[PDB]
């Protein structure tokens, strides 16, 4: 009924908003966090970035939600003697959102508590343990209004390895998937769990992404999108 | 490579960037010109709507053109005792663009002459004769910098009924083909030229639409478009 | 609850039922009828493999459906055209009827409510006995006898792309011709009835002759071919 | 130069290529295998009617194609399952062989560079001399033995929503599996080398097998399917 798709192999800023240290490099590789002249990530870096367009996800006339598919390449890496931190996620965020906190609250949140007012839904990549809620192992994380993920898989990383992501939500199920896989490895890893969007997010949307550094040093990477297709439909009666 | 595409069977103002007095009804009808709460139009409007996120139409760097498509039902309605003035448009314009004047012009152009720097492609749907520069027949123009087309196609406009269009732009052949249909009448109408967009409009683009009613007593219409779909693609080289 | 589409810049037999002179070039161009220079009294048909369903009785839903393809039609110098070419809606294993005028799909010229033919007709050569004088491009129905033309100013040797689409809740079929190095367009339409032509189940595809007479004759090369068809379209879309 | 793609959420038997046991109910759900209660000893494949080419030795490009379906597997009281159901790529013509946990894919458990067989299989039933003893998907290139599994928690009557891909330019194909009314999730992923295994030309679709021992019995319904591929994916796109 409503239908919205994009896809691009190399980015300009033109058609993205970007918040803090996100930005678009000569060779069209969207850097959410920042990389200094000597091509290494720096500490306590945060950045988002999401589509120019809003996207609506429900109609509060009609009851309806949307289904939506998004895919994306990214490239974590980490300078030798480092280990990584914090990570990256894809989010689904109210129109004119702004950065919360940095490092393990990935630019989404300001604490580690529940938050009903945050209106985020979001897929995390998370490349470091917060002792405090995350699992102890490297992990794919569904987060609805919290850091706290509803639910994980355990996510191999490996540095420098680009990784393609493909998150799906069906909207009869209420369905949300997870999955990534490492073509170079061979290696897969995938989680799912329902949300209900029509209870978590308003009608219209941003799409995109947040990633953060660690803030100590010895916890730092790059977080760069290297392709990102998204796809949504919602219906309307005709 | 980058690719876009969207398609609405009904309008919110969320996603689009109104100018003027375009509105959207509660009806999820784009209404390009004024409408009284009579449901009669009124004269000297001009409105005009885009789609929230730039286009990019070209590259610098790799020489690349995009090809497009749009469709869009747009309906035309005159009030007894009046004729119809002055139509409406489908627009490629810089990011920024801000109306210009009203009537004839289409909220286009401010004099009928050649721009250089006007940086404008249109598809018109012209329903009213300007004697210093349009022939005498209601028709559908290509618009390349000038309110004086450069072809047209005679239109047999009849009030109140949904027409259909079709425009394509193919950039190997950088034929530009703009048709109508009138699905209760049965008739078609079809017009087509070269357009070097690379010459003409910057990399970026906004899409979507302008329309005005006529300055004079006797000559006003509405301009309402029932429904809108768009799709570009342009090569990246991988 | 249904949708197929497919799309070919480069064509092979493997999924194509090819009929009479219809062969496959070498270069992957579809060429309908025979190249010895073209030859006289020749016909071909080409289909895609599978069979489409255009609409259902149980339901009572009819199909919306688009088709593109590039073209070329040449013509060796002395002669002038025949007889044309057409994309074709038929029922599964239809054959090939009569040559030239009737383009492979009538044995006469009067209506036949038997045909089950939906056919938009690419016609190259004036035939006395039921054509306009133009070539045209005609919406046929069940006969050879268009429905409906519009003059097509046909140019030799010049890649034509093509355009047809049909709304079921309009029941509109619409028609459209281009020559991109000419900058020339042409367009027709009218309203067509599936459900009481056609099967529920069809093939799609061509068919296309030559003159049966010296000086009467033409190349009917399908040069890419996209067909999009769906069962309960977005033409931006399709025509990307 | 080659896109194809189709959708089904109902199925009809015209654009099928239907083996042995398998059927279109009057419903439009495709039973692999027979249902008098599923019985013992049945072997079922379907294929969509049109050849899919996957590669070409002119060019050397090859295909990436992916699918997904809704398939429901379930089991009698006083049974356990068997033996699973399969997307396969087979060689135009392809005839079944052998019944039970060979799936109709093969004659043996021994590796066959003649099979010309990708498949992803959806094992119900540990066959002792090649299988993990968890229930498994698997990726079958050549023989029943697996190329790489994953574990496979198998739930008797409940939806299965499936997604595989093939990216041609990593060689990688990815076998998924949600059960959206229980929440889990499943996935296997390794690379094939299409161009050693396939014939240019295939024939997609399913395969599907019944125990042949008393207490080893299952439905095999496949509930709907889309196939795209394209040869010179946007999973976005595909997924939704
Ligand atoms: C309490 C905690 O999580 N501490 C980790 C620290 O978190 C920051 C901040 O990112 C987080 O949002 C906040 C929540 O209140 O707490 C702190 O301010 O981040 C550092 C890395 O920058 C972690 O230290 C590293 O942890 C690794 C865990 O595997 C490993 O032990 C490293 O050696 C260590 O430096 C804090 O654990
Ligand atoms: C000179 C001219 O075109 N005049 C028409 C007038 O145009 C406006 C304005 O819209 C236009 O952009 C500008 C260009 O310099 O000129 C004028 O300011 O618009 C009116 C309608 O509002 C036209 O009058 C109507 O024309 C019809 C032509 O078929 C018909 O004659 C009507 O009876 C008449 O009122 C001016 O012709
Ligand atoms: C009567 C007529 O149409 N003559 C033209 C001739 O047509 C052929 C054939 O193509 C037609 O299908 C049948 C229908 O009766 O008639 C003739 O046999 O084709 C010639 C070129 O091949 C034209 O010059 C004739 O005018
Ligand atoms: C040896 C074995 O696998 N036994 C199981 C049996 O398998 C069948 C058949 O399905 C296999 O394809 C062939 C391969 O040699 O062996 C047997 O004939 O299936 C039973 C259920 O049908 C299992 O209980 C046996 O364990
Ligand atoms: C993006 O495109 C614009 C052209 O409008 C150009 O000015 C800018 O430098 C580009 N950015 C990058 C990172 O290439
Ligand atoms: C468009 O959607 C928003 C919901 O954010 C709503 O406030 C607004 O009234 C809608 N507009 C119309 C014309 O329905
Ligand atoms: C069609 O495909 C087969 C290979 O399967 C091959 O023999 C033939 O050359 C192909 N035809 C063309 C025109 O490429
Ligand atoms: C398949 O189509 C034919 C009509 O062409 C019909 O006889 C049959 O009922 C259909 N099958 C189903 C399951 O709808
Ligand atoms: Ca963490
Ligand atoms: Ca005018
Ligand atoms: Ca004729
Ligand atoms: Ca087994
Ligand atoms: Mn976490
Ligand atoms: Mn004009
Ligand atoms: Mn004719
Ligand atoms: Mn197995």
């Amino acid at each position: 009924a409503s239908q919205t798709s994009f896809s691009f192999q190399r980015f300009n800023e033109t058609n993205l908003i970007l918040q803090r240290d996100a930005t678009v490099s000569s060779k069209g590789q969207l850097r959410l966090t920042n990389v200094n002249d000597n091509g290494e990530p720096t500490l306590s870096s945060l950045g988002r970035a999401f589509y120019s367009a809003p996207i609506q996800i429900w109609d509060n006339t009609t009851g309806a939600v949307a289904s939506f598919a998004t895919s994306f390449t990214f490239n974590i890496d980490v300078p030798n003697n480092s280990g990584p931190a914090d990570g990256l996620a894809f989010v689904l965020l109210p129109v004119g959102s702004q950065p919360k906190d940095k490092g393990g609250l990935l630019g989404l949140f300001n604490n580690y508590k529940y938050d009903s007012n945050a209106h985020t839904v979001a897929v995390e990549f998370d490349t470091l343990y917060n002792v405090h809620w995350d699992p102890k192992p490297r992990h794919i994380g569904i987060d609805v209004n919290s850091i706290k993920s509803i639910k994980t898989t355990t996510w191999d990383f490996v540095k420098g390895e680009n990784a393609e992501v493909l998150i799906t939500y069906d909207s009869s199920t209420k369905l949300l998937v997870a999955s990534l896989v490492y073509p170079s490895l061979k290696t897969s890893f995938i989680v799912s769990d329902t949300v209900d969007l029509k209870s978590v997010l308003p009608e219209w949307v941003i799409v995109g992404f947040t990633a953060t550094t660690g803030i100590t040093k010895g916890n730092v990477e790059t977080n760069d999108i290297l392709s990102w297709s998204f796809a949504s439909k919602l219906s309307d009666g005709t």
